[PDB]
């Protein structure tokens, strides 16, 4: 479907950043 890759463009980059965010805060708060 097309639908899912118009609503999947936006996503596939949200996914990288929000997982960034919460990558370096467990990283940051270990130890």
């Amino acid at each position: 479907n097309f639908i899912h890759l118009i609503i999947a463009l936006p996503v596939a980059v949200l996914l990288i950043v929000g997982g960034l965010v919460i990558m370096l805060y467990v990283f940051h708060r270990k130890r």
